[PDB]
């Protein structure tokens, strides 16, 4: 009987150098490049470099038929290539698509890279025509999202919207409709764009329509840090490095768990009630999304991640404090959570 | 700022050989051994061997503080060790815990191995004392599960139950209660054991209580192939190799998708209506559980896995046939699915 696919060991990751880098770009619709330092001589450093290269090789096999290419650039041997491509972040992945470059800041794993690059392949704007499509849009909550109403694909204002969408692709989905019925239900005027903050129910309309590309981009940059934001593998390092005053409020909640779900609903209520507070950005971590970090978290924070948790983490030393909750009692209310956070953050 | 944990490149996987294998077993509560053939000389074969060893090294780092050890046994250099440990399946993982051995038959990835070994560490029987625990039990559906009512931990019949639980651990959860209130709600008499087939609402009681270990084990072996079974990474190879007459009925459905959820409910209804048919065992695949195989599946089967699918697959050549469904129409009913399956399987 034929067996499942397996890693075949055939090398597909290109050693990108001065002589071939121009041809590599022409070959691939989407190109992922690991800009890396030369591996040190010690055995441990060699293993680390070995691990990353094989993760890329596995991703390259999976996406070979999709036209996604993978390459490596040595900061020393290929220093000239790095300069003309803008590769500055040491030991980091850069993703190239047409005229856009993405400095990847997420989990370095085959699963997350493949899912991410598959999303990169998609067009930057999703059209809403059917009712299923509209329902799918309305059910998104863990991403910021935008929806605009335009006359048709040839509208000057749609093209500006599409150009702005490319700047945040694929992290922030941009949706569009040309159908006056859909716009009516969304309460969109022609050329109007609504921004739906993650986990918020009410949108914010971009002012001064019709909107240029620059007006859209600047608005999204100002609103992309949501009051409640989910730690996602594709962007985990960016989220964590985006601390306010050197601390994060961190909430663990397993969405599929009855207690985790209830706690998440309370977190959303807290976020909703403080949405315009710029000094607040709670990170929600679903431990099911990070199975390899659960032991580390339980040891480091001395908590049981089979139950909801909320705490404050100092990003310098990983020192933390976590709210006590009794399993035999009902979970804390939104008022109780805000009260506890005020106590901790005062001192 | 302190960064997330990373693979540190330190070797933790033990080269198990005649001289040390006895000490390795004493050191670890749970021991995972890769029984492997000597790597061939070609570059591709070396990469494949390289990949697997580093997957184990990553798992070993994550579970180092949990007391889970990892080792490798060479079928030739360590042939003597393989014999006394019962290592027969070439290039396969064996998991040792106390007096029990598990021939792993699941996905060879760090994520799946770590999750699996964490489950192995847990005790084989889960006691139901609180209401949350009872609700958690009742909400399990994608696993076969057992629940028994016993006087206390010192009951001869509880110990027989616990001994049987070890044989299927951690694939089939065994639950127990000593509380007459819980037993009352479950409709369990003392020493009675109910088996809940995956996705079925009504349990089957093991006959002839009180039950010996052998009676429980034999009953579970006879009932573990459920009418609807989910492809799980931890056991995907066992499920797929357990075909009936050289074909599988395969259903793709994304549980979090509105159409996928509805289709899954229909599959459960089909299974329920044919539960006592031993010639039927539908495999449900949630494509979100296997992101690295979605491109392969879409290419091989010529289907769009963003929509539910049902088909028949020949396990010899991967030849298949898939039911046509119009997105603009309501999904097929249970009667329509059974009708289509009858048509395909007749010819
Ligand atoms: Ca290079
Ligand atoms: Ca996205
Ligand atoms: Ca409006
Ligand atoms: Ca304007
Ligand atoms: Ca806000
Ligand atoms: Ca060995
Ligand atoms: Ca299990
Ligand atoms: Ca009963
Ligand atoms: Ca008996
Ligand atoms: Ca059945």
């Amino acid at each position: 009987g034929l067996d499942f696919p397996e890693y075949d060991g055939v090398d597909r990751v290109v050693n990108v150098n001065a002589k071939n880098y121009k041809n590599v770009f022409k070959k691939y619709e989407v190109l992922a490049l690991l800009y890396h330092e030369p591996p040190e001589d010690d055995k441990a450093s060699q293993r680390q470099f070995e691990m990353d290269e094989l993760i890329l090789e596995l991703a390259a096999q999976v996406l070979e038929d999709k036209g996604v290419g993978f390459g490596m650039v040595d900061s020393e041997k290929d220093a000239a290539v790095a300069k003309k491509l803008g590769l500055t972040e040491e030991d980091s992945v850069y993703v190239f698509k047409g005229d856009e470059v993405i400095e990847y800041d997420g989990e370095f794993s085959a699963d997350t890279l493949v899912e991410f690059l598959l999303d990169v392949l998609e067009d930057p704007v999703e059209l809403i025509e059917g009712e299923r499509e509209l329902q799918a849009f309305e059910n998104i909550e863990d991403d910021n999202k935008l929806i605009g109403y335009f006359k048709n694909k040839d509208s000057e204002h749609y093209k500006a919207y599409e150009d702005a969408a490319e700047e945040f692709h694929p992290y922030i989905p941009f949706f569009a409709t040309f159908d006056s019925k859909v716009a009516k239900k969304l309460t969109l005027k022609l050329n109007e764009i609504d921004f739906y903050e993650a986990f918020m129910e009410e949108p914010v309309t971009i002012p001064d329509k019709p909107n240029s590309e620059e007006e859209i981009v600047s608005f999204v940059e100002a609103h992309k840090r949501s009051t409640l934001r989910k730690l996602k593998p594709e962007s985990m390092y960016e989220t964590w490095e985006d601390d306010l005053d050197g601390i994060h409020i961190v909430a663990f909640a397993e969405e599929t768990d009855p207690d985790g779900y209830e706690f998440l609903e309370t977190l959303k209520a807290v976020a909703q009630d403080n949405t315009d507070n710029p000094d607040l950005s709670i990170i929600w971590i679903d431990p099911d999304d990070f199975p390899l970090l659960v032991p580390y978290w339980e040891k480091t924070f001395n908590i049981d991640l089979s139950a909801p948790q909320i705490g404050v983490v100092n990003v310098t030393d990983a020192d933390s404090v976590w709210m006590e909750m009794d399993d035999e009692e009902d979970l804390p209310s939104a008022e109780e959570l805000e009260d506890w956070l005020e106590d901790v953050l005062e001192g």
